[PDB]
């Protein structure tokens, strides 16, 4: 089991993080109800993306404070857990390279 996407790499002091409606990365085998996820901080911190409802915090409901998740949606977006996206099996499908909308704020140290 693995996130969709690559990494985005935390090459400064600051921590991963979005302001609301940004973030999420672009996927066009997904729909606006399906925009809605975490990333999780797994040498730089790498955060990797995982679709609400899938990967390691499956079960946290959107929005929890805990240790190490960001939280991101994009307008529009449903809470429903995202099952028919799940997870990736690395054995089948390498790593989507992870975009976001040209324009994103990002913190400092960070690149995409």
């Amino acid at each position: 089991t693995a996130s969709w996407f690559t990494a985005l790499t935390q090459h400064g002091k600051e921590e991963l993080r979005f302001p609301r409606g940004q973030g999420v990365p672009i996927n066009t085998n997904s729909g606006p109800d399906d925009q809605i996820g975490y990333y999780r901080r797994a040498l730089s911190p790498r955060w990797y993306f995982y679709y609400l409802g899938t990967g390691p915090e499956a079960s946290l409901p959107y929005g929890a404070n805990k240790e190490g998740i960001v939280w991101v949606a994009t307008e529009g977006a449903l809470n429903t857990p995202k099952d028919h996206i799940g997870t990736r099996n690395p054995n089948n499908n390498a790593a989507t390279v992870l975009q976001l909308p040209q324009g994103t704020t990002l913190p400092k140290g960070f690149y995409a």
